[PDB]
């Protein structure tokens, strides 16, 4: 049976919610034995991803990812790293440990190709500095980049509200204002913590905003993707 | 740093919620790097626990638990099996693979000793047939046992409502009636799926019912317990 391995804890709140999403969007018919098989390494002790870029110590962070990719390679058939920023480490990791990897950047790119309208990348100065989406996506010309100021506001929302487990709807007004400012009805979850916003929007039936949210997509398409 | 290993998927919904509880009751102060380190094996493909008792095939189930205890022994410092019924397998597992195990039966027993009033065991004919609580608890004389009829009603709630991700508050009226019938203000989560009820009661501020819920306790006391 196909096992998904999740390298998460980046952050832990969104990692737990992602595991919840997997079973929410893959409810069984008769027996639980149908449901997704998942291994989650939720290690918050991973060095901060943006923090490792802003200081010297990217080597420390790449080692964390490399060791845990070795573990999950043996245990799982497909692997997801529960942080977009964390994907910056991948050029340094050997090709053999990335065969089973499903890239959050690629999953985003696929959904944006289908959607085919301009979309606001919500991230994370670290993700922006590393240019993961601009360098990774075939659809890069459909990605609207936040200004440096609004990147810092998004960083504040992530760390002050989302990573702390607070109600993701509390930032919805600020997100709507950004969406209006940049003249778009959609966002990309460039930070995985926007999985938490995306879920709260779907729960309240707010369908005015189009969320290109890789973790939602992975959860929804688990049976198709996990081979 | 201390790692909790969770052998779950029994069921998957409650396993995901348990991981959520860990980070809800251990919010960080400054940095995420403070937060609990957790490995979750969520394998719904484990044979049904009551089902393995009601047919011949307990050996199949004990093997599942044994193999995954070997995995988690190498990876984690403490281990929890996210099913009370599943603890029936432990007499057959070698002593070396259970050194790091935190028993849900024992955690329940500890809380019931402190609470020291009669309490209704909610389970699971399989858990009742195996007598895990009656044989495991020093506080067995404080455990009120459901009749065989009400055991089947509890089984219906677990499988028809709780394991399917439906609103746990939908069974609250039936649970209050049982609590009144058996003349008590407290229950034990003899099934781990009552972690889901316990959370919904705490969320709505309903403090009339005392929930002896091992997964809540483990989440709350993570720093104390996980060594
Ligand atoms: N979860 C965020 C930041 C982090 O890795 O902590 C991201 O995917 O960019
Ligand atoms: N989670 C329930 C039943 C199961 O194992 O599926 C219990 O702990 O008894």
């Amino acid at each position: 049976l196909p096992i998904l391995g999740v390298l998460g804890g980046m952050g832990p709140v969104v990692t737990a919610e992602f595991l919840k999403s997997i079973y929410e969007y893959n409810p069984f018919i008769d027996k639980e034995q149908e449901s997704p098989n998942v291994i989650v390494f939720s290690f918050p002790s991973a060095p901060d991803r943006t923090g490792s870029i802003d200081s010297g110590k990217e080597r420390e962070f790449i080692d964390f990812i490399q060791v845990n990719l070795e573990h999950l390679n043996k245990l799982a058939d497909c692997i997801v790293i529960g942080s977009c920023t964390a994907h910056y480490a991948l050029p340094q990791i050997p090709e053999n440990l990335k065969d089973k990897l499903i890239s959050l950047i690629k999953i985003a790119d696929q959904e944006l190709q289908e959607y085919n309208e301009p979309t606001l990348l919500l991230a994370s100065t670290g993700t922006y500095q590393k240019k993961l989406f601009q360098e990774g996506c075939t659809t890069a010309d459909l990605i609207i980049s936040l200004s440096e100021s609004d990147q810092k506001l998004i960083h504040e929302m992530i760390y002050k509200v989302l990573k702390r487990g607070h109600d993701p709807l509390s930032i919805l007004r600020d997100i709507e204002a950004l969406l209006e400012k940049y003249n778009t009805r959609s966002y990309i979850s460039g930070s995985t913590e926007f999985h938490l916003l995306t879920k709260s929007l779907k729960l309240k039936g707010i369908d005015s905003i189009k969320a290109i949210d890789p973790l939602s997509t992975i959860a929804q398409n688990f049976s198709q993707l996990i081979i």
